């Protein structure tokens, strides 16, 4: 006989295990009716402009307490190396300055994102992807954020859209009257560490399964910015629904599923095999960033039903700028998941470098020590990312030297948000390093880019050229811009490219500013035994 | 100022370039009814049932005029190899004994997915998964289909759900009083060919996005039996809508979107690229299956916005057992795409199998690959599961079984047989899954010739080389004349509660397939799929 099964079969559907806070006076933008016998909700649409205000502004500054509590375990857990309480320090002394709610936590204020699930019941109006995208405006227009959407105009022509739109709106039909959401500023680095694969039955034992997981989260790598939030799909309707389930495992979306599967194919999350994925994340010695332990935070393990002929596997991180918050509008009103604003609760040997000098002197001092040393940089770094190192390739292939600003000071890839008022600078964390892998041999072989600073490990080129070139790659933090720009970043100058706006090449004068050297000018890399 | 723009701005947002018929009687499932002013729907949930049963019916043994007319083309073509028509011409022919309303095109009947878009005031009572997962019940129960969704108990331990449940049900928020649906019953085949890359801008130029196409393309490889859709989509706001984009794509849903892209990030389909695609496909020389010029019937290439450090690509075919139905529910009842009833408007060395086993490789030995033969004899018939339980018995000392040493090993899995016939629809699945245990089962003394579809990896042709092995390739799709032309008996071997994937034994006459990898390191793909 037939009996219906629902895939995902959460025990708490309504996120009762989050704490919510109301949105004050906002009861008045909701009206409860009966229409041919059923409550319904009528809800202005402004209501949606307010929720989506709030959530892209609030989520830049504050974090949930279970990342907050993975960087406090980072510092006070005797088996994290140094450098895993190093890093974990400085995020969570970035999280205390971006709770002063001027600084966002990351320079990459992400793409915004909604999922969005509307009773049957539930009466806006229907203009909601505009009422939203207007909420989202607003926080990216109004707030110290960045605009980082890229439009093409052709296959090849592009622009920034300016203002942070489109956003991905994902808005479902459900049953009930009241509106429900997930909001997420997802940053590119960690949506860029979102992977498919296309597996077989062969995958389906223990051994195997193990083997596989141990060769993917290499490929991670340190370019997301960990401690990673680990999320592993296993199996899937399609593709593309084995790569939102994975997204919404890594947002802790699906944590009240069932624990166990059943002859209807539902859902689960599998602890077993969360275990397991932590125990491989810690025994990699990759850590969090610089080598150690704390490579994730945690993991979530979601197994699916699949066609026998298929078998999809997802698998995708939340990055340091961990950044969700769920909502609610109801008969009461606007409700918004609260986050921690506190963060400072959580709280409990380096180089001198200075760039004010000839770069073959800088680096000459950088010769002198092994990878792994910590440097504190004082001086001028050129800022250059990926569409700078775009066109300047484009240049040189139409007969163009390389130009004389690309040779004068390590290269930083960065790409900044807005500068508050009265501050020297918006968060101006570093981009990450392999996107701009193509260019380096290249640059070098043209007498620049011989010491370039970033975060992410980098692919076997660039150590090839640094030896070749007597160049170095210097790996900044991940993840700390607030920390950065308010500490480190003195002064900011447009220098080139100046209608690329943030992608533009800047000249920045930086102090104390922090980095391990990664790749030196003799074929070392830090990252070559744990990312082998 | 704030400007909104929707990503996907099609032309035709309600495919009115789609033919519609409507089902009898179902005004009867709708009321317009008028609430606070605005219009709205009252639907019966079970107009839901009526539409998904139908729409999973009809689209097996049916198909669109594009689809049909690619095959024409592979035929009336000059250019087209001989292998190009053979081809085209069998998966014809397989149309028209499909669209008798009893086989399906395909023995692999798919997932069942619906794509719905609900209107702020189409009211059905909300049961919408429920209603909709009962038709689609309906449709595998009481119709020669098949039962291919398996369920995890644990981690590792599955089971058939025997009824193709679940669905992937992605029910939208849309505005207006009407519903709106595509259904696709997809393929594992093709679902598989649906590929995710984690680019940047240094593809983003005429001469790095050409090589990457090619390089691509031929990863797909004949794996989902062309001739395909080819989708492909540059950009995308987070993989999983890459993803979904090129999903849809593939099924041209994405047809009427512009094609040209502006400030504000629109979606827009890429005419010059698409031709690109094509004429990569054509030069690839991969062919319809076999080799030639038909690897793709067609191309759409989406262009999407993206933030500034990420570049998401999406690929993905459609294949030759292309199925998508679109539909709608309004204030006059249930609207049905109209598929193409009438296909057939669009319009050897013989190897005895019932020898022993070393004869047979014998007499393969004689020919080149290439060679295309008629096979007449027993096959035992093992796919995906059941070389895994296989694989488990040796490694716990058990020998390989004597089913495996006998007769060639046909990869499939049959759809249901309608009463009276001795085979449901039943054309093979993908070789290549099955690449890692060859070397093992001919060392062990068997599978020394495979059936399939598809190029298999090198390990294959170098297992093949040093023990005497073959695989041969059955053309790919044809599912519903092979069981009618060649099947003649069937029966369950092994491992009866794996469904379709138990071990079968099947007397067969006449069955076409071309030596694809010999016993001395030759591959008919190697020149295409180096
Ligand atoms: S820089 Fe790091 S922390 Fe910020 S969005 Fe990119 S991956 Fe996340
Ligand atoms: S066997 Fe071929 S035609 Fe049938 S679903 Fe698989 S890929 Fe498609």
């Amino acid at each position: 006989d037939f009996h219906f099964s629902a895939i995902f079969q959460p025990t708490d559907p309504h996120h009762h295990q989050t704490e919510f806070a109301k949105v004050e006076g906002s009861e008045k933008y909701v009206e409860e009716v009966e229409v041919f016998g059923r409550q319904a909700l009528k809800v202005n649409p402004e209501a949606l402009t307010i929720l989506a205000h709030r959530a892209f502004s609030d989520v830049h500054h504050f974090f949930r307490k279970d990342h907050l509590e993975g960087w406090r375990r980072a510092i006070e857990d005797p088996e994290a190396s140094d450098n895993d309480r190093y890093v974990a320090t400085t995020l969570l002394k970035n999280a205390c300055i971006a709770a002063g709610r001027v600084l966002p936590s990351c320079q990459d204020t992400g793409t915004a994102i909604v999922l969005g699930k509307r009773g049957e019941l539930c009466w806006t109006g229907g203009e909601d992807e505009k009422y939203l995208s207007k909420g989202i405006w607003n926080a990216y227009r109004y707030h110290n954020l960045r605009y980082s959407q890229t439009a093409a105009l052709d296959m090849f022509k592009e622009c920034n859209t300016g203002d942070n739109l489109p956003a991905q709106l994902d808005l479902l039909a459900v049953p009930g009257s009241d509106y429900e959401f997930l909001f997420i500023a997802k940053g590119g680095g960690s949506a860029n560490k979102a992977y498919l694969y296309q597996e077989t039955k062969a995958l389906l034992n223990p051994k195997s399964l193990r083997a596989f997981i141990e060769e993917k989260l290499k490929t991670l790598g340190t370019a997301a910015c960990p401690p990673y939030h680990i999320a592993l799909v296993i199996g899937g309707t399609s593709a593309e629904m084995t790569m939102k389930t994975v997204k919404l495992a890594s947002c802790r979306y699906y944590d009240s599923l069932p624990t166990t599967g059943d002859k209807y194919g539902r859902a689960f999350r599998d602890p077993e095999w969360e275990k397991i994925v932590m125990e491989v994340a810690q025994k990699s010695g990759i850590g969090a960033q610089f080598g150690g332990k704390y490579f994730a935070h945690q993991a979530r393990v979601i197994r699916l039903p699949r066609h026998g002929a298929s078998c999809p596997v997802g698998l995708a991180v939340s990055c340091s700028a961990d950044r969700q918050i769920l909502a609610h509008i109801n008969k009461s009103g606007i409700y918004i998941e609260q986050l921690e604003q506190n963060p400072a609760q959580y709280l409990p040997t380096s180089v001198k470098v200075d760039l004010k000098r000839p770069i073959d002197k800088v680096r000459q001092q950088l010769s002198q020590y092994p990878v792994g040393t910590r440097v504190m940089l004082n001086g001028t770094l050129i800022v250059a990312a990926d569409i700078a190192h775009a066109k300047i390739k484009e240049m040189m292939d139409n007969g163009e030297p390389l130009p004389e600003y690309m040779k004068t000071s390590p290269i930083y890839y960065a790409g900044p948000a807005k500068t508050p008022e009265g501050y020297a600078s918006g968060s101006f964390g570093p981009t990450t390093a392999g996107r701009m892998d193509s260019y380096v041999d290249l640059f070098q072989s043209h007498g620049g880019s011989y010491i370039t600073l970033a975060k992410g490990n980098r692919s076997k080129q660039v150590t090839d050229a640094c030896k070749k070139h007597g160049g170095f790659y210097l790996g900044s933090i991940g993840g700390p811009a607030a920390i950065l720009a308010k500490d480190s970043i003195k002064q900011v100058t447009c220098l080139a490219f100046p209608e690329l706006g943030m992608e533009a090449v800047w000249k920045i004068e930086v102090e104390d500013f922090p980095a391990f050297i990664v790749v030196d000018d003799k074929g070392n890399d830090m990252y070559s035994k744990t990312l082998a």
